[PDB]
């Protein structure tokens, strides 16, 4: 009924609303992780900052899907952001596997959205995804896999050394380009 | 027969030629609108400048489709640019609805071209469209819908106030980034 | 059991966890509002940006309470961020009253936390609140009351004029000091 | 009997004098620690510099309490700064636990002073503490807890690696902002 709504199926409009809730829940989990590794009894502040500046990006990916919902004339329907899966994540390895299994699951939702959009012949949606989400997500998953193998390589002196030499070293340059 | 022609169906080559004529006719209509709101008896110079810098962009979108026709090895076939629909557009609201119904119709042609190109498996054409036309067009339609609802909100002191506070305010920053 | 936990009652640690969920839910509501006033059929982009840069600040107030939970040695317990109350907010006036009734309710929670903290003789908590939350909140409520009376004064040409002359005028200077 | 003495109970004036002696004794202990880790047979110069620039801050906290004693019209009564508890501190871990148990004990004295000051309705004293001592102390204790868990994580190659990668890395930036 919107005046600007054109070639925007309701199945896509609803599949997008379930994708913003996924991004928000994924930003909530990363927020929980980033505030778990700054606890006094873990103190892996490099990992904490990594997950923190990851929640920033996930939430930004959520509001970029909402402004796309408005540009196409859809109606944003919010749902309850379900709480993270765990409150204790454990060693950084068992946490980065719970953060990679959440990306590979969030990336699967993006691929299903792109499959749905190509099924209803929505070129603008497929372009928007291809441009803003898919490549970022495969690069993030690649980075997490690198972190995971480096963590299995130093497997807890090795975990401290990893947080100091890899994660902190990149957190320093984030604060430089920021 | 062109030496560089590769994977460029004649159905796409002809559908593109009908799309440059559409862009040219749409730039002609915007040219008529931009010189209607600078008439002495309308004097909505903000609306005039808006439609003027819109005709610039539509024409640029036409010559970007022609240089794509050359890159792919097609032959540009020009047709008579049919004159605009009206010579009197009336109040700015009834003109911005005749300018939005022309975008949503020009955007439909782009989507049909992208559907045809995906039917003949022309990835370069779909990428070219997705990159240069589709997103620009949905953003322009969104902007026009915003203008339309703001015009219905002030519905003629309100029309003058709108031209002064929205359109002129953005024309000033166009002349800044220009 | 934490090594750094000192003079940090569990009643405060739990009352803080219910305050971060309040801040997150309040940032979720403001996110819903900021993406409701950029809808094509409302197009009060000034109000949209106001609520958007308000959700930023509410969420920042949430992660500043979480890092305080870590500094004092508490354990952050996340809960389901309940979805906003409405999906349609209506005119900007009826939305700014639902955004002020949410501040005066979020400010009441801060005052109850400060009363609890003073009951258990926690000076650091009362100082943290007094410094970072209370004054910001009374200033924000004052600003919202100003907006509300200015909206009742122009009571829909007046609503457009308000969004153009008050909210947009301050959004321009936000983007300047930002 | 002082002309400027107003709302400054003698119980607070005496409790402050016992707090400057505590700060001085704590700066004496940190001075002993900072000159123990530069011994030729320990040579953890990063830890040495950490405790050294910690004694600076503790002593500064002592003379900031003395100038507050003068501003309120009290009389500074000095006592014998009792010598540090140990002359051999051992491994850096067993020293950072003797330096954290001294902070959590110095922070307890500040909280007792703030409880006494609130008992005699001395708002200026509670504000002075809340502003200058309490938050600094909880942040320092948090930092020490981080150091302690990182030291237990690398638990003596790990101790050298810690001193090199954490403590020296921050000593370099101290000498930059200094
Ligand atoms: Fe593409
Ligand atoms: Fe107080
Ligand atoms: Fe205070």
């Amino acid at each position: 009924t919107s005046q600007i709504r054109q070639n925007y199926s309701t199945e896509v409009e609803a599949a997008v609303n379930r994708l913003v809730n996924l991004h928000l829940r994924a930003s909530y989990t990363y927020l929980s992780l980033g505030f778990f590794f700054d606890r006094d009894d873990v103190a892996l502040e490099g990992v904490g900052h990594f997950f923190r500046e990851l929640a920033e990006e996930k939430r930004e990916g959520a509001e970029r899907l909402l402004e796309f919902q408005n540009d196409r004339g859809g109606r944003a329907l919010f749902q309850d952001v379900q709480k993270p899966s765990q409150d204790e994540w454990g060693k950084t390895q068992e946490a980065m596997e719970a953060a990679l299994a959440m990306e590979k699951n969030l990336n699967q939702a993006l691929l299903d959205l792109h499959a749905l959009g190509s099924a209803r012949a929505d070129p603008h949606l497929c372009d928007f995804l291809e441009s803003h989400y898919l490549d970022k997500e495969v690069k993030l998953i690649k980075k997490m896999g690198n972190h995971l193998t480096n963590l299995r390589r130093v497997a807890s002196l090795g975990e401290y050394l990893f947080e100091r030499l890899t994660l902190k070293h990149d957190g320093d340059i984030e604060s430089a380009q920021s």
